[PDB]
């Protein structure tokens, strides 16, 4: 399973994940026995490599002929792909998909091999020792596609809420694999309503994007938390062959807009009742199956949340599909957490950030659940060099998506110099956990400073992180910190304060569940875990579960 | 995902599971909220139905035209299927697959609804209050198939090991949905080798089976735990339809006290494993299953026993591919004589055996068929039921051996029937007898005073409780250190017991049970796992791994 | 520490406990290591004997001359005492005190050895495999007393509440260790008020008791939960003394009422075993008070001593804090056949005799219990209940008596006690609504039993919970289920017309016997409101809300 829906009926495709591959470590001075191992999966979950860091090899066979495409939804975190023993592609960043295109391969059985690598080092500026694990392995799915002469790379649909109703445009990208000129047509339908026909002329080996006008969609019903209506959009490449290729995605008609201090969904003023959620599970690493995803979402919905924040990297497209279908709002951000100014000066940092953003928005553009793009969680936005990166990455996002609001979760308390750029100002604060200041006092001081002393003034404002730690099981009448009883007190006051802060659009609690972290963080991280889950790593509700549930269920999605 | 491989390239099929359906409980007078629930799944894992027992409705839409088949891999435990508001199908038993066939439906969008029921009462003779959970919901997958005039119902392949090498016969069942006579052909290949072309004749609306002969397979490599080579077998109906399954070339038979796999004397290093998980109920995804199997391989085990019911075919697929030997039994546990006298018992055991063996016939990992775990094999009425079910199996699968797990310590009157004698025993957990002494007294009784004398012998259950996290220097029962003492002695005795073929540890993980069993079941769990319900290893995990890993697959 | 107050100022005494003795197990052929072990203590808390059941030896030396007395407050459960190598004394039962008296021993250093034994078998009718632990060792204190020619063996003070106010009578037992006739006086004071001077005549080696008359005590303030005023009572033999503490309080039943100083009492109680993961049944002063402070924090006003007499230092603390005590002889759940053990009646009568003689003066003890959940539905059992009730009345004619029954509508012994008491477990062992279960049982007692019209207590109600096991399914053994159960249970008992109150089963989790493992997760009884480490379970708040919303009287 790759999506909750079929993205192709014309194109010949086959999933090569949901299978056992042969797995062995490489580059050790140990026995490198070959085992059978699941794809998707992480090798920290296989008994023999439970604390392995480095390189390992995944291999299987496939049968194909002609032009083919190999799509990897995620490889943790550095990949080398080899077909029949020849290097054919490479990738960095565990959380975005990439592909390999191979022209006119001999028929029959072929050998596929993926070297996955989760080493830390100078070549890796995003995956570093951090307050979340960098797993290893083929953590999301793999798809083999047999292509014709030319194929559809992506389709991007934008709805528009005009005075007279719903409009929309579509942009399609076509890649000519043939050395000759290509003439054809792309016909677009949305939900079996006729939309557009884009005539196609492509030179040899050219990839080109084509756009429709802004067209009426009087038949469209809107997407919202209360009514998450989705339509299948289908684009068909027609050439002298015939219906040669297709691409199918899903869209929701919804408008996300900022106006003053208001985040507006379909004209209504939005209240965020959110959770920060990592892709982490003690059996599945970051390769969580559909059943584990939906189990998280039912707990999150049971807590009364309307939104998730993808800390701190793009998410599996299966998960975003599930959020589309259930009306869950998504803050999605590029892969970065707490990188210093010196980390951002790594020779690869800008290129790696650029590649993450490009793949994230190119692949995830159509998800109506995504309402905001985040960047550079808690990076050095108080420095001049830090500002330079923020500026570039913000404007990279505008060039890819000129319509969704942008933001970045900050912790430079009253020293941020990058608040002028984004549409939404966002802050991570931990009064009552890391600081013994009353939550109301701390939040008021920060908020006045943003309104009076920063270029963030007048913009909508979110607390993108607040919460407290607690070790499940540890309970004492002393209510000391790390006890479940103290987490209850902390969250009750924290949620009371954010929901009472005039000008604040809501909150993401840090965080949904407990998370495995890197070993170097053990000094401040009991159990080598981040312990601020409202549910523990096995999804057992802590005492604070009821406190969060009482808060979130007592408020609606709108102001 | 339904199988680890594609079962169709010609038949038009689409998975209707791996999706959210609309869900609500039924049996009340007001508004019940409609929630979006995962299929496959158990409603005990949905926050608002965590302890619900009764009926509930699952529903979605699909697009289809003409003759269609809806295949349900598992609905826990009683199902009613309605298409476009009309009841079209029924099933009992949570653990066997079943299908609905509809002729010439109008084109377009249709409404599908499943009423799932996990209630207890007189209608249900297999799902009772018991020492495992009877979940509710669409706990395995659902497949839409668009059919034509006729379709291949199943295909059964049987390998035969002769003095000159491998042989095999195939038997195909074809169903004619047309009221006229059908003429056609069925082309069978195994691993892209030409096997047979059978001409077919079916009268109107008839279902008939057709067999090849025993043909030579000089190309076949064998299947074993060391080398689980598999082949795809393909059957194409030309009249337009196909069916694809997987086979291994391997021989299971008993001879004297020996269980022989390809003529080698087999040693079972097993775990009893329930389909139970704290997040997934009995509806475990591919990822969870492989996680269990990797732990089980890490423990040195070479076999699993499917306590106490048939298993997901995706799980059997994974065992085939990895060389894991499988004891699969019909759904029954610990039924007394009076439970077995329920007017539905014989029908429901018979339906379970027929659907189990017909659907699973080809898995090379399945080496034995079990029946009626700890049922009333000490009574005449019980013996009557054992006899019927043993002969039902022989009619469906005349080659694999049969057994049953007994707890009728020196009182069983049914040991003459099976190919293998199996006993569940718990010395050093329920009785403070030394294991060697308890197992010796049992073993000499079967041999000197029972009709099971001279047959192969397994310990199908042995083990001890341990609540994860409870440890004391006193080594009291339920402490993890006591499970260590108990499992060492237990495994040492079984592997040293002359005539015993091996052992299934009770059990792999901790398992949720029914509330009525709470009094003897701490946490309303079975705590005899070597890993707890969250798959964390107890202290005894090391003891089992040192034992199993010191031993190979054969004597 | 033996009591919270000094019991002698004239008598020469020294505590031999609060020390390390030499300890080794016996019953083997080789060399057993000798270790320095604590007395008081249980060997199940010593690392090398954590599961030891059998005999063991405890020994130390002492210095003494002349007539001496060795008082042993508790040896679990069968004791043999040797001085200088010679068998001098025997006891059975872990929970009652006993003494050895030695006439004119040579002066100097002496060897004392105690052989303790916690074996189960035919010689033991009370200590059996059961739903609590039979520990081994010198689990309570030990006192050396150096005596003269006679000594005061005990003193019993009884208050009487009359129209004009408080009266009292005292009874004193003097033991003559001399072979000749003895003459003297006994001078008794209560709270430095003059009380009585009794002239004493004892023949040779005679033990005789002497009674004062009922005398006015117009200075006496009364004892109660609200005001636990205590007085020291002093009896001086003229050469020897004995001191004890009394409270002026009247316990009475009248109709369906239990009256404490005329006020209708409401019991808000806990069953509490003498059990601690570190200290076995040998809990120090500090651990007792920690239990008592949690018990007061929960809003309770009473404890029930399941299922045996308690340390006198614990009883002392209950006197000082106004905690009402139900004390019972040592027995739990013996069947008719267990009761037909040939030592059963001897060992019950010894327990009742040692219990009431030692504890008579504790004003906190308001009722005497017997034979918890024994065979009160059989004729042989009713024979035993009958005997033990009348023995109690012969030793204590004034406090009410009872027994905790589980013979739900089959008890034939309800005619005997002053108070009818039942242990019931609806919503734990039976899925009946508590009010319906309690109403069915109550109407039967009123309409169909000889217990009709008498005061009525629920002496056990509660539910299991393994600390730390929590789930949204609220299954049994989860802490969330124990919350639900106790809420309904306490709602029902406190609303049951005719019911005087409740003892929750039980305060804390308790180690039990290995044979009970099948129904006892962790080989523990998990029905505590705190766990064995005194950590509060979720249901702690439920009990607190219930008990703190109710006073001590109706
Ligand atoms: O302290 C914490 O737990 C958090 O601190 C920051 O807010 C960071 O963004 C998180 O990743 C997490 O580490
Ligand atoms: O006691 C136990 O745990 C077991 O007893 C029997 O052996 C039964 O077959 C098991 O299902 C389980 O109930
Ligand atoms: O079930 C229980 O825990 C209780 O049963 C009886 O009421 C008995 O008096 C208690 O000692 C305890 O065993
Ligand atoms: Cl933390
Ligand atoms: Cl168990
Ligand atoms: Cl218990």
């Amino acid at each position: 399973m790759i999506r909750t829906f079929e993205t192709h009926k014309i194109r010949k495709t086959a999933e090569l994940s949901s299978a056992l591959w042969n797995f062995h470590t490489i580059g050790t001075q140990g026995e490198e026995a070959v085992i059978q191992a699941p794809v998707p999966g992480c090798w920290e979950n296989y008994p023999d490599t439970v604390s392995y860091r480095g390189q390992a090899s995944y291999s299987r066979e496939f049968e194909a002929k002609g032009n083919i495409r190999l799509e990897f939804k995620g490889v943790s975190h550095t990949a080398s792909v080899l077909v029949d023993g020849k290097p054919v592609g490479s990738h960095y960043n565990a959380y975005t998909p990439f592909d390999v295109v191979l022209k006119d391969i001999r028929p029959g059985i072929h050998q596929l091999e993926v070297i996955a690598d989760n080493s830390f080092g100078p070549d890796s500026a995003l995956h570093v020792p951090n307050d979340y694990q960098s797993y290893g392995g083929i953590s999301r799915g793999v798809v083999l596609e047999e292509l014709g002469e030319a194929y559809l790379s992506w389709i991007h649909f934008t709805p528009f809420l005009r005075k007279d109703g719903w409009y929309g445009k579509a942009e399609i990208c076509v890649r000519n694999l043939s050395s000759g000129r290509l003439d054809g047509s792309v016909e677009v339908e949305i939900g079996k309503n006729s939309f557009a026909v884009l005539p196609i002329v492509l030179e040899g080996e050219e990839e080109k994007s084509f756009s429709t006008e802004e067209l009426p969609c009087p038949w469209a019903e809107c997407w919202s938390p209360e009514s998450p209506v989705l339509y299948l959009i289908t684009a068909v490449l027609r050439t002298a062959d015939g219906a040669a290729d297709d691409i199918i995605d899903r869209v929701g008609f919804r408008e996300i807009r900022t106006e003053g201090k208001d985040i507006l969904l379909n004209g209504r003023k939005l209240r965020i009742k959110g959770f920060c959620r990592h892709e982490d599970h003690p059996q599945f690493g970051c390769a969580l199956p559909f059943s584990a995803m939906q189990h998280d979402l039912m707990l999150i919905k049971d807590l009364g949340a309307n939104s998730i924040r993808t800390v701190h990297y793009p998410n599996d497209e299966l998960f975003l599909d599930l959020c589309d279908e259930q009306g869950i709002l998504v803050w999605e951000e590029n892969h970065a957490r707490g990188l210093s100014e010196e980390n951002m000066r790594n020779p690869h940092f800008k290129q790696q950030c650029g590649d993450c953003i490009r793949e994230m928005i190119t692949a995830h553009y159509n998800h109506p659940s995504i309402y905001i793009w985040g960047i550079l969680n808690e990076c050095a936005s108080d420095t001049e060099y830090g500002r330079e990166c923020y500026s570039e990455q913000y404007e990279l996002i505008k060039s890819l998506d000129p319509y969704r609001p942008r933001s970045s979760a900050s912790c430079r308390f009253k020293t941020d110099i990058c608040l002028g750029y984004p549409e939404v100002v966002s802050y991570n604060i931990y009064p009552k956990w890391y600081h013994d200041v009353p939550v109301e006092d701390y939040l008021d001081e920060l908020y006045q400073w943003i309104q009076n002393e920063s270029e963030g003034t007048g913009k909508p404002f979110l607390i993108t992180e607040i919460g407290a730690g607690a070790i499940y099981g540890y309970r004492t009448p002393a209510h000391v910190k790390w006890s479940e009883e103290y987490q209850v007190q902390a969250l009750k006051e924290q949620l009371q304060a954010v929901f009472s802060r005039e000008g604040c659009s809501g909150v993401y609690i840090w965080q949904f569940c407990d998370v495995r972290v890197c070993d170097s963080w053990f000094g401040s991280r009991p159990r080598t875990m981040n312990n601020k889950g409202i549910v523990d790593e096995y999804r057992r509700p802590k005492l604070a579960y009821e406190v969060v549930k009482d808060s979130y269920r007592s408020l609606g999605n709108y102001f």
